[PDB]
């Protein structure tokens, strides 16, 4: 009607208009946090209800990682009617990331580049900000709305296994799933942990540690990938997965590439680029990981989802759920307008609800 429309064709452009793009993200982080936005009206239908991962998801549209890196926002992105909230990623220290400028806006593609390079506020502050409000999020998870907590390595770390085992150990008890980040292009040597060898080593180590959690305490481990592996290094994923029992994959995060076409002046930026240009690689990424885990292993679908028909997508290419962070550009009526179109789209295509959707382009 109106909502959608004041924000995609004027209060953004107007800020973006404005603010240069780490401040606009660190005031959204801000205004988000702080809950002053009105809650979401949309009404989420019992056929975008999902249940994997040990949860019930009330609607499959998440928060990708990146936008709260720090576990600041979660609550206010619950209320704009995200349906999972993934923080992060988070480092065992703290760290400040890449100087100033380090995310670049590319209107004409919509699209962003970023080099962060994982600035976080530390396992240790994210701890107890997840801790003040713990118990709050039992019952958000109980009630359909669990939590994420993306893990990173310290830009200095001389053993990466290690820094993600303390993540484990430290917020591991907080969370609903985690994710073992191996695929920010902004740290050296970071996706050289995709590898078969290495890969099984980190995430061999990653599972001990989980498994040695408490019960009530023992998250979901994912392993978040790139867009850009080889043929090889997907097939080696997906073989790693199995062979030791992985529970999800996170499928894609932002490219290394930069595809023929992009118009934006900061094209040839230094780092990961996320929006639409993204969009159909991870979807085919999406398309190959879930064939070659037999449609067996979860996947949460990511990259360039700003519609019912993008989230449909990637759900029939075999994702379980999605996530949207790039869709900066048109704020928080994106939410409700991605799950509505959805919501339209299954019931026209036919499928009872989102369960039935996922996968559904493998069995034509
Ligand atoms: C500014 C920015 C920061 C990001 N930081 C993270 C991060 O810390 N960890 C991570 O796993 N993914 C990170 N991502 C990637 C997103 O989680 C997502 O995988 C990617 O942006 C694709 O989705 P999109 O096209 O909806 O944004 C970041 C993305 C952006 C744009
Ligand atoms: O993360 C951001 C921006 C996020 C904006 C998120 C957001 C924007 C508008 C809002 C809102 C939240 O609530 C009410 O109106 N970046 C700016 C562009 C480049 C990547 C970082
Ligand atoms: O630079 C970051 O912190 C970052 C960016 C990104 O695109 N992906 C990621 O995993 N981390």
């Amino acid at each position: 009607t109106g909502d959608e429309r004041f924000y995609a064709e004027h209060l953004m452009p107007t800020l973006q208009g404005l603010l240069d793009p780490e401040s606009a993200h660190r005031l959204a982080v801000r205004f988000t946090s702080l809950g002053l936005l009105p809650r979401a009206r949309f009404q989420d239908s019992d056929m975008l209800e999902v249940r994997v991962l040990g949860h019930k998801f009330r609607n499959p549209v998440g928060i990708a990682a990146g936008f709260d890196k720090h576990g600041e926002a979660v609550d206010g992105l619950y209320k704009m009617g995200f349906g999972f909230v993934e923080i992060g990623s988070v480092t065992p220290k703290p760290q400040e990331g890449n100087p100033r400028p380090r995310v670049f806006r590319l209107p004409e593609d919509q699209a962003v580049i970023n080099r962060y390079g994982f600035n976080s506020h530390g396992l240790s502050v994210v701890e107890h900000r997840l801790r003040a409000r713990q118990q709050k999020q039992a019952k958000l998870t109980e009630d359909g709305l669990p939590l994420g907590v993306n893990l990173g390595k310290n830009k200095t770390s001389v053993d990466a296994a290690e820094d993600y085992a303390e993540g484990v150990r430290v917020l591991g008890p907080l969370a609903d799933y985690l994710v073992v980040n191996v695929s920010s292009p902004n740290t050296a040597g970071l996706r050289s942990l995709q590898g078969k060898a290495e890969l099984r080593r980190l995430l061999t180590k990653v599972l001990q540690e989980r498994d040695g959690l408490r019960r009530v305490h023992r998250p979901a481990v994912l392993v978040k990938i790139a867009p850009d592996l080889t043929s090889q290094d997907k097939e080696d994923i997906a073989s790693v997965v199995k062979e030791l029992g992985i529970d999800g994959l996170i499928v894609t995060n932002t490219t290394v590439s930069r595809p023929a076409g992009l118009q934006g002046a900061l094209r040839s930026e230094t780092g990961g680029l996320s929006g639409k240009p993204l969009r159909d690689l991870s979807t085919q990424t999406i398309r190959e990981m879930y064939a070659l885990t037999q449609g067996r292993v979860p996947i949460i679908g990511v990259g360039g989802v700003s519609s019912g028909q993008d989230a449909l997508e990637k759900i029939r290419a075999g994702a379980s759920l999605v996530q949207l962070y790039t869709a900066t550009f048109w704020g928080p009526p994106v939410v409700g307008k991605v799950k509505r179109e959805l919501e339209a789209l299954l019931k026209e295509q036919g499928f009872g609800g989102v369960t039935d959707a996922i996968g559904a382009d493998h069995r034509r």
